[PDB]
């Protein structure tokens, strides 16, 4: 497949924007474990303005002003901590043209072959050198349209950068937003002194891969939750607990690890339910903690699917106000922040990372010319990482993304069927 680049725009925000120096936490400055780039995909309607670049561009600028800090630019304060300078110096907008279409992707499982969608980000020329979010929109042969989205992580998490995306495809359609962003990251500021509670092993660091896409329908999923009552089991979990449950069950059989083997499950958890007094609506920036599950693998392949459930229920709910607290005091007590390189080494066999989008409004960006028919992540970076997707034709199933050996892909889609 041919991409060939058509223009490209450093889009600032529509009328200036304030100045500011904008703190970041320190769960702004950790590289969170499934950070990730997406890709939406649009069906032609028809229409001969479908995806007008003037329009997306227009409404990009008009969305910046109430957003401005995705705007601005990484800076280092007089101590040396990352900070984003809200300069308005713009967002990277770029249209290019494919010569193939949208049915190339097929399922759109995330290969590296998605990364293509979304553009480059050239880190080596300093933080301040490149926009904090950048953006493509790419033309197929055939009329069908995709979204690249990349965003760095300092600016926001998910949650957040899916409020901007939805904000900007409301300001295309000529609703003005919805939920103002509330910016002030210093709601997360650690305690002073700093005292931790816990250990806090996803911020201590350790002393041919294949990427696919699983439709699982709403009966399937129902019938995993039902499984609850095997053996005798009372306690109920919920259709998440259960289907990603039955991803790591699956996983450690698919890796075929030993009885007495260990493995970590890496589960990414919004704090914004979570902490006390909770957050603003529209908190603009990051608040994903790490739930660390530990199981062996013998347990999680020969009891009922269940017990992974329980293992994450528990793990969940350790995640209160008490442990979020702790863990931002943990890492103000930290030399140094970028030494805590979450990598291709943590999600490898035997562990393993799940996150799920199935709460996000992935599917809510509609620019003028309809919902998209898919979004997903734009190409799985790390070996051992899975997301769970809701079904952007709303009919109850949960499609499971996930990176692992080649040689493990086709056990995994075997264990993952069998329910
Ligand atoms: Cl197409």
């Amino acid at each position: 497949m041919k991409i060939e680049v058509k223009e490209s725009t450093m889009v600032r925000p529509a009328q200036e924007t304030p100045g500011r120096n904008l703190w970041n936490s320190n769960v702004d400055l950790v590289v969170p474990n499934f950070h990730t780039p997406s890709v939406y995909f649009y069906r032609p309607t028809g229409s001969s303005n479908f995806f007008d670049a003037k329009v997306l561009k227009d409404a990009l600028s008009r969305a910046l002003v109430p957003f401005y800090p995705m705007a601005g630019r990484l800076k280092r304060d007089e101590d040396g901590r990352i900070e984003i300078e809200c300069n308005g110096e713009g967002v990277l907008f770029v249209e290019a043209e494919s010569d193939g279409v949208v049915d190339d992707f097929g399922d759109f499982a995330p290969t590296l072959e998605l990364r293509r969608l979304i553009p480059a980000v050239d880190y080596s020329q300093g933080i301040s050198s490149y926009a904090l979010l950048v953006l493509q929109v790419t033309y197929f042969k055939c009329g069908g349209v995709s979204l690249g989205v990349g965003m760095r992580h300092h600016a926001a998490d998910g949650f957040s950068g899916l409020h901007f995306i939805n904000s900007w495809s409301d300001m295309a359609r000529g609703l003005d937003v919805t939920l103002p962003p509330f910016i002030d990251r210093t709601l997360l500021r650690a305690r002073d002194p700093p005292q931790p509670q816990f250990q806090h092993i996803e911020y201590q660091p350790p002393p041919e891969t294949a990427v696919s896409i699983f439709k699982l329908t709403r009966e399937q999923i129902s019938a995993l939750k039902a499984k609850s009552k095997e053996d005798g089991n009372t306690i109920s979990y919920s259709s998440y607990e259960m289907l990603a449950g039955h991803v790591w069950r699956c996983a450690c059989k698919a890796r075929g690890l030993e009885v007495d083997q260990g493995t970590k499950l890496y589960i990414a958890t919004d704090g914004r339910a979570r902490l006390r007094p909770s957050l603003p609506p529209g908190y603009f920036g990051n608040v994903i903690f790490t739930a660390t599950p530990i199981a062996i693998a013998g347990d999680l392949e020969f009891k009922p699917v269940w017990y992974a459930a329980s293992k994450i229920h528990d793990a969940l709910a350790r995640m209160d106000n008490d442990y979020l607290r702790s863990a931002l005091d943990y890492l103000e007590l930290q030399p140094d922040l970028k030494a805590l390189v979450r990598g291709a080494h943590t999600f490898k066999c035997p562990n393993l990372g799940i996150t799920s989008w199935v709460r996000l409004p992935i599917h809510d960006a509609d620019f003028g010319w309809g919902r998209p028919i898919f979004m997903g992540p734009g190409g799985i970076a790390y070996e051992g990482l899975s997301f769970i997707l809701p079904s952007p034709t709303n009919d109850g199933s949960m499609s499971v993304a996930i990176s692992l050996q080649g040689e493990h892909m086709k056990l995994f889609q075997s264990f993952l069927y069998d329910i």
